[PDB]
Parts: structure tokens; sequence; C-alpha cells
């Protein structure tokens, strides 16, 4: 069944190319489509209806963020999927944007709960946030321990070996923070609350990550999400 439907301007922004590196989509432009949300799939139709979609967007495990700062358009929101892709959408109003964000996050939370074989979605989400928080605490401590051990190592290759480990700990932490943010987005959308502060998530981006996002040309929660996905 359809959870929501309505006109939307669409524009692909980022994609994961071979070698698994992110890149801005070339020749990207705004096109309007009558869009429908069925399950966690966004179907795009070139004409209003109530007849085959021109394309589909499988949004399982996605994150949606409003983009009020967009310089030329209002009511823009951004969807980053679980594959390293980032998309832009323009709703018809602020209310319409909120309805879309709520709809997509609710569908995703639903599928998420379904995959974990649970019917109490809110409880699963809360349980997840607690778990992610403990993992962050645990891995943060492991990372400091590794760094302390590296401090006395002079051996060249032995040095890099521990650094490689430190980087993994660092990447695992970004992923946990990303999952934590995503879980809070789902919870907020299901309970009518304010979505989690994106600035708080960007504070967890490592220097290497920030540089990569900087070379990409887009530094935000959405591109950060795409970066974390590219490592999967």
């Amino acid at each position: 069944v359809v959870r929501k439907a309505g006109w939307l301007f669409f524009k692909p922004l980022v994609t994961l190319q071979k070698e698994r590196k992110l890149e801005l989509v070339a020749r990207r432009k705004w096109k309007q489509y009558w869009v429908t949300l069925k399950g966690c799939t966004l179907l795009f139709y070139e004409t209003y209806g109530k007849s085959a979609p021109r394309c589909a967007l499988f949004a399982e495990d996605s994150i949606v963020q409003s983009v009020p700062e967009h310089p030329k358009k209002e009511h823009v929101f951004c969807l980053s999927n679980s594959c390293g892709d980032v998309y832009l959408f323009q709703a018809t109003s602020q209310t319409d944007l909120e309805n879309w964000v709520t709809a997509i996050h609710s569908a995703c939370a639903s599928l998420f709960a379904k995959k974990h074989g649970k019917e109490d979605t809110v409880r699963l989400l809360k349980s997840q946030t607690r778990s992610l928080l403990q993992k962050i605490d645990m891995d943060s401590k492991m990372k400091k321990m590794a760094e302390l051990q590296l401090s006395v190592v002079s051996d060249p290759k032995n040095r890099k070996a521990i650094e490689n480990q430190i980087r993994q700990w660092e990447q695992n932490l970004e992923k946990f923070h990303m999952d934590l943010f995503r879980m809070r987005c789902y919870l907020a959308s299901l309970q009518g609350g304010e979505l989690p502060n994106p600035k708080s998530l960007l504070a967890a981006t490592s220097r290497p990550s920030k540089l990569a996002l900087g070379r990409l040309g887009v530094l935000s929660v959405s591109s950060f999400h795409a970066l974390v996905c590219s490592r999967d």
C-alpha cells in the first residue's frame, strides 16, 4: 500500500563509483515527478495518477535531512541511502517536507523492526541506541589504549601496523555514531519529536573523513552517511 504520494522535484547529488569512492553526479538537474512511497520504495512517475514508474529508489536504512540552507530553493530535503548515494528533493511546502521526512523514516523504522523480528518498533530503536552508546564507549577506550601503545613504538612497519588498527577503531566509531543518529531520526519521526541535531553527528567526523568529504565538495550528515556506507 501507499504510505504517501505527491509531486516532488528530484536531483541526484552523490554516487559511489568503482573503487568505492564518492563523486558528485555529473549532468545533474532538477526534474519533477509524481512520487509514491510503498513499503520502503519510492516510485517515480512522470505523470499524476489516481502507468509504470520511470524509476524506483529503495530507501531501506536511509536517513533524511532537511536542507533549509539551499541557496536557490526552499523546502529542499536530502535522502542518503545505505549504498553511498545521496539525493535531493524539493517538497511543495515546509509542512509537505516534514510529512515526507516522517513518512520515509517511519517506513524505514518499520522495515528495520521487521528484519529484527520485532513488533514494538520504539522499544527496538531505544534498545539499539543504548547498545550503540555502549559500543562507542568501549571502542573509544580501545582506541586510546592502542594509541598509548603506539606512543613507544619506533619500528617503522610495527608503527603503521598499529596505526592501521587505530584507523579501524576510528572508522567503527563513525559508523556507530552514524547508526545512533539514524536510530534517533527514526524514533523522532515515530514520536513526533524534533530530529537529532546534525551538528552533533558532524562533530564525530574524523579528520581524514572531513578531508575526503571536503574533496568531494559536500560536507554534511548526508555525505558523511554516504562515506560510512562506502566502507561497507
